[PDB]
């Protein structure tokens, strides 16, 4: 930066902060990952100044001739991508993304069936607390007790018995492949719609290593920051025949003006996911889950589903009598970032919890490794069976310290 | 930019074609500006990595020190500008920050009372195919039809007669101060709530040159990205007693993860604002459309409300008979950028109207002054009373480029 540090010494300070925190910790945030320069570049450019409301060709204001260009490349990179035949690259988040596909097919209180969210479910997929359950009537399925596996028996009866006018599939925190094709069944059956909120997995479907739900959901919604490693926003695929609709519901119908900044950056992003390179980096995030996984097991942790499919695994605390809580305070303490996550049948509140989630998606981008991992579990290992040894949780500081530099 | 040209040579050779367009024409689209090199610095910093749902030292993950500083500076600096009780700098938008307030006082179905959208009310304030108006029953008050000014005792006859639970003022294309003391005392004496949207006036409130709403209102909200000159997002302000229901409204309400990165940019744009050459820049934005307005005037131009005294002026081209898409288009050919809009009582629909409204925000930014205010409204007169003749408009041409260089 050049500009920055003159004109604002104070906010520069920190992001300074920010910067070199990102370097020294282990970053294991499942829905975190770190951008690359061009991606950074493109939301620090001119594009900020341009009112773009509408979409290409069809703006509201004159003079978006090359913003459309930027959008358009965006689109059809998705499309590329993922197979859709529509994509709106415009909503402001993955907040936004759901609310829109909400906003297209539902009336208020009609009634819809997600995730359970002590399962697995995200706050956008029915929180009491969050718009999409005081706007909405949102009932859940959930995963088998023993598998930890989604109980495809239980999403169809209480498909059955609610009836609701949407099934939303996907997860912020299930470690298991998704099977998109018996959702779609289930919605057939009940003659509902599907989403599926692919935000967590997204990268993982442009890689070609979890099943694209494009094929079999009328809507997907994702971010485009997590397993795609882009900006921070959202995105939402569909198939043409809802492309209308779609489009309306983002704009005029729950947004203003797009952030153009940040839609170059999506642009760059799926330009680097149709890269061969990104396709071996995200093999290295699913090996690299699989191996921290065994690797945890081995130091004697039980794992909710007892490992993975995905970029992403959670501890199973209760057999250490740990809470999620105490475990993600004093991994902080040692500069290892996770958070505490409710398990399936959690005895405690989302606000205590019995578990810890962890993700390999920014630890990959970083460079690490199968031996990377081995270590990563051994430090967990070292905290956890020791957190009242303040010479252990040094010797882990220490060897956190060796893994980042 | 060092990397995007190596990585991205599509979305570079569209964003540098940006860069240069917004040079070379004339911006008078009243709700845009240019940012400081400063505020993309931060827009383009690591910022985007971190995941900071809730609120400083109350987030949902660790990591957030330096994230915090740089959100609290936001609040801190918004609290300084307006003298507001409580901040909420999250918003990703104009439409968020309106968004979370609606979220946070009404019931689906409620009743509000906004600025008639064809008299200057934006579209968030019940249009019908807005969320605002398919969520909400929108009643909307209406300025006199000779003086352009808003009714204020039509204000109050809606309020008495509709008894909304909320009353919203502020527009998008208002050439006049508007009275918040009367917004405050209508509210009162009907037991409505009073919203004021600053967005296009936000910079002139932070520099005096408007009457401030945030004594009067109990929520002002806001873009950042207009005569604020800030980055394209939103912001709530609000009295104490209000701040714990709108930091919820916002998150888990309305949103999830808050953009950082845009966040830290909303500290440095702010920052500007509090130095005193904002303030001066900020007359200068008022000067310029007055000696604009003025200077249209003597072009033989009819202006709504026979001046301004803001940022902004809408053309009445009815003495002309012209269309504001017909004046847009050719203002197009010639490289000035205006936006047809509708002025009090259009004979003419939307998308066609009779008026075109411009502001001096973007221009002044750029170091433009009373003299090219004055070749600007002379440039428009040319063309808009020569429509037909090439030769007329490629003079224009050549005095615009004259004036950007």
């Amino acid at each position: 930066m050049k500009y920055l540090p003159q004109q604002d010494p104070q906010v520069f300070a920190a992001i300074e902060q920010e910067r070199k925190r990102q370097h020294a910790k282990i970053e294991l945030i499942a829905s975190e990952n770190f951008v690359s320069r061009a991606v950074m570049e493109a939301q620090g450019s001119v594009l900020t100044n341009k009112y773009a409301e509408g979409y290409p060709g069809r703006r509201a204001y004159g003079g978006c001739e090359y913003v459309d260009i930027v959008e358009e490349l965006a689109r059809e990179r998705a499309k590329q991508l993922f197979g859709a035949e529509h994509a709106n690259v415009q909503p402001h988040s993955g907040a936004q993304a759901n609310m829109a596909v909400y906003f297209t097919v539902l009336e208020h209180g009609d009634t819809v069936l997600g995730m359970n969210l002590s399962h697995g479910g995200h706050l956008t997929h029915g929180s009491p607390v969050n718009f999409s359950g005081v706007q909405y009537n949102f009932v859940a399925y959930g995963v088998d007790p023993e598998t930890h596996v989604i109980d495809y028996d239980d999403v169809r009866e209480k498909a059955r018995l609610h009836r609701p006018k949407l099934i939303v599939a996907a997860a912020s925190a299930y470690p298991r492949i998704i099977d998109f094709a018996k959702f779609r069944e289930i919605a057939d059956e009940v003659g509902a719609y599907l989403m599926v909120d692919m935000a967590h997995i997204a990268g993982l479907v442009a890689a070609g290593l979890h099943p694209n739900p494009v094929p079999y959901a009328h809507f997907v919604t994702t971010t485009t920051h997590k397993t795609l490693r882009g900006p921070r926003g959202g995105m939402i695929l569909c198939q043409e025949q809802f492309a209308k609709q779609i489009d309306k519901a983002i704009f005029p119908g729950i947004q203003g003006g797009p952030l153009m900044h940040v839609i170059a950056a999506k642009a760059v992003a799926f330009g680097e996911a149709l890269q061969d390179d990104f396709k071996a980096y995200a093999k290295r995030v699913v090996d690299n889950a699989k191996r921290l996984a065994s690797a945890l097991q081995n130091e004697g942790f039980t794992l909710v589903s007892g490992g993975t499919d995905n970029h992403l695994l959670l501890v199973d605390l209760r057999p250490q009598q740990l809470t999620g809580k105490t475990a993600e305070k004093v991994l902080d303490e040692v500069g290892i970032t996770v958070n505490k996550n409710t398990i399936p049948y959690d005895p405690e509140s989302p606000f205590v919890t019995s578990g810890i989630r962890i993700g390999t998606a920014a630890v990959t981008t970083r460079g690490f490794g199968l031996e990377e991992m081995d270590e990563i579990a051994a430090i967990i290992g070292l905290v956890l069976k020791n957190v009242g040894s303040e010479q252990a949780l040094e010797e882990a500081r220490q060897r956190v310290a060796a893994l980042t530099d």
